């Protein structure tokens, strides 16, 4: 599996910040080819991001932070996969914990977004993860299996083909406290085993990303594990030198 | 009150259309004065809309269809008032029924958004309105009074200064079954009245738009009523001829 490193900018961005970060990031990756680097800016800057990446002939992939379930029609304020496709955006984060929490997005709603993305030819980056209590109560795989099963049971294991899964221990997001690479590897192998119970072909090829607090200081340790195929980066994504460092560790690690 | 005409494009837009529409729009409104015309493209096309309008030196106002409660931070997928300002967007539609129905946005949530927008110097276009059943039951004003008080009773009447209220009966939205100009006027007069029971200064100044199914063929009947200060247009906004028509009607009448 070819590693994939994705930067989720979250609610960060300004006209000047977008072009400087994308311009610099691209300079830093100037010979780096063993990783897929994607970037997800706020909806307001998807246009400026396409313009910049195009002008530079960048290979950096463009994504988005969320989607809704319609392409057009009377749905004020909604995100449309067809409109995203006009900007070349392909990797769409869905199910992030911040949305699952702040917007109360259920597994059923998230799985519906997974199917619509697939229907539209886009690549869903399905986020799954346990909370502090579930973790402590030892229900990690129970939660994970449950969230994956929302798409597997309604759509079939083959739906995961061409999808990216980002495992994020909720308590590791933004907190500075990252899971250890050994525990992360342990959860990824089980997430993989779960899918393999239904299909070995799908399981062997699905890119499972790690999403705790990946930083340049702990990246290589993660990319060293066999079942960790990349990272969904938040805070370190906002620094071209940091994100480029993380991307390189993945490229060297998986060659 | 100076009339305001706003077009809500909803989930409609493409790179070709946005440019075409906005250009045609500016052509048709060439020289028309006495109406504030506004457009709310999907967030993905605000950038395009700003560039297109500026090039045209257009006076059309830029709006957006929703907002969230933070300007920055760890809030994946949210709409930032601060980021919207960067593209010159000022009029933000909130509480629209499509978002209340589909995204289950409560009166409290919509009100927090109203407050955050004011705090960021943006202009809220507060959407209120009753369902078909609530209408049959004779609950129209109870519902508009409830949705409005969520702001009034918490932020005070003064909070409505500088904001726009769009009264839209849910059953008239994209149905072609529009409210008569007389009902619309009845309701707008009672909303204004409800407000004047706390401040007549605020009440006589607040712009109240009608939502239902405004079309070029029925716009002036509405714009003749004294308490209808403009219109929030959906379908007729996706065409330059129609929407410029509606805008011209408001200018003439007021």
């Amino acid at each position: 599996r070819h590693p994939v490193v994705m930067g989720n900018w979250k609610l960060n961005g300004s006209k000047e910040m977008v072009v400087d970060l994308l311009n610099g990031l691209n300079a830093e990756l100037e010979g780096v080819t063993g990783v897929d680097v994607a970037v997800a800016p706020p909806a307001l800057f998807v246009d400026l991001a396409e313009r910049t990446l195009t002008e530079a002939g960048s290979a950096i992939i463009l994504g988005a932070q969320n989607t809704d379930l319609n392409n057009s029609g009377a749905f004020t304020g909604d995100m449309s996969p067809a409109m995203l496709k006009e900007f070349g955006a392909t990797h769409i984060i869905i199910g992030h914990s911040e949305r699952r929490e702040y917007h109360a997005e259920s597994d059923e709603f998230v799985a519906k977004k997974f199917a619509f993305l697939k229907e539209n030819g886009l690549t869903p980056v399905l986020c799954i993860g346990e909370s502090d209590a579930q973790n402590e109560a030892g229900e990690t795989m129970a939660v994970c299996a449950r969230q994956l099963d929302a798409v597997i049971n309604t759509q079939g294991v083959e739906a995961l083909e061409g999808a990216i899964i980002a495992y994020e221990p909720i308590w590791a997001i933004g907190t500075g406290k990252a899971a250890t690479a050994e525990d992360a590897q342990r959860i990824h192998a089980q997430i993989r085993a779960h899918i393999a119970e239904k299909s070995e072909a799908v399981a062997k090829n699905v890119v499972i990303q790690y999403g705790g607090s990946v930083k340049p200081e702990n990246a290589a340790a993660y990319f060293a594990q066999p079942d960790i195929d990349g990272a969904l980066v938040g805070g370190a994504a906002l620094d071209a030198k940091s994100f480029a460092a993380i991307a390189k560790a993945a490229a060297e690690a998986k060659a």
